[PDB]
């Protein structure tokens, strides 16, 4: 992704998801759109940042129900323009699965989270995370979601699913993550708040890049 | 809730989601409305299904996210129109208060789902799942979600939660769950493809209630 910097736009305002996408969108050519953006502002905003930024999107719905429920998840967001999922692990391999069916029918991408990123991840999820890497890899899942709070998680992510693997990873700059450590095994960064709440937001993403480029 | 029953109304037609709705009304109270529906036709669904039967509403969102993003979600969920939300124990107890206190602020409730329904759940969550319903009860709350399709674990949630919690269960019908065995454990079960793809829908709420009564 260019400049390995993927915005996650989670304002809850179109006019301000606006502004701050244009604003930026010279040094990005990937957003990560969830359910505050969604929720508030309708399904059509995939396809309206895809068309006006010329990005890909990224829906971030964090995929959790049971095969069938995920299957009709998938579809409505593929129909609704997005380039790829992120798909919890945690439920299982038939749930996963289910995502995988829809991506390969409409030729689109499944992106797996195996551990997050927050404090609470270590209570069940960070004991499972290498087994859900280990069945993502076992499913043929190629793209994987971990956690920029914990560069040795991180690492032992990335030697589960290979250095052929594509690797992107939250929790820069708000939660407590480093660009550059991030950019050690990952792929890419995923960067909001650090970005999106900034008095000058292309100031804030080229400052991050300027440090990319550095490494 | 109304003959313990709440219809999973995951058609993906607002049109076709209203007819089967409206046909089973004489039978619910309840309403659980998922991704499905709400990725296909837009919030305003939450708003207009609570106004035309007068039902309570409860967003099946799986919510599974970090602590800023949930609370986001749910804030955006119950200014849609929302009772009550369902929220992923699995991210961990951070996550799950984010959740608690935006529902609180809006005068809301939070389900927790402890453990899913699917066979997939075998692999990573039921190991986790007497843990996460213990984390609930430590939370303070009071609503919970478990799985028919296995009513020894379904007792065991029931067990940890105790009595006063209020407990629904999906799985009836189409995953191979009975309701009266689910009901049990359950105050409610949920039911979605075994009412809203039969035939004619109101036979088939009529034919679970008249089980339901028997009990
Ligand atoms: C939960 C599914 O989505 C994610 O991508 C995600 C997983 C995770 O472990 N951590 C994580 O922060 N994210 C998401 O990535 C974004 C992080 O934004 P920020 O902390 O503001 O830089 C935000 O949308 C959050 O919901
Ligand atoms: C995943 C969050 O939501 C749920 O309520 C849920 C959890 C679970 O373990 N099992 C489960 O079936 N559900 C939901 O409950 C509904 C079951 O519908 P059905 O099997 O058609 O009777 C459906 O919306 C499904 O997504």
């Amino acid at each position: 992704v260019m400049n390995r910097l993927i915005l996650a736009m989670d304002l809850m305002n179109r006019d301000d998801a606006l502004r701050v996408t244009g604003e930026v969108r010279e040094y990005i050519d990937t957003v990560k759109i969830g359910y505050p953006l969604v929720l508030s502002e309708g399904m059509d905003i995939i396809a309206e940042f895809r068309k006006r930024f010329g990005c890909r999107i990224i829906a971030d719905f964090a995929v959790a129900d049971i095969p069938e429920t995920n299957e009709k998840i998938c579809r409505a967001t593929f129909k609704a323009g997005a380039d790829a999922i992120i798909v919890h692990g945690f439920p299982g391999a038939d749930s996963v699965r289910a995502c995988l069916n829809v991506a390969e029918e409409m030729g689109r991408e499944v992106f797996l989270l195996t551990e997050m990123s927050h404090p609470g991840a270590e209570m069940f999820i960070q004991g499972a995370a290498d087994e859900i890497a280990r069945m993502g890899v076992d499913l043929g899942v190629k793209n994987y979601v971990g956690p920029s709070t914990r560069p040795e998680r991180l690492s032992r992510l990335r030697e589960i699913i290979g250095q052929d693997s594509f690797l992107i990873s939250p929790g820069v700059g708000a939660q407590g993550g480093d660009p550059g450590e991030t950019l050690r095994f990952a792929d890419a960064i995923i960067v909001g708040r650090s970005i999106y709440l900034a008095d000058n937001p292309a100031a804030a993403a080229a400052g991050i890049i300027e440090s990319i480029k550095d490494l």
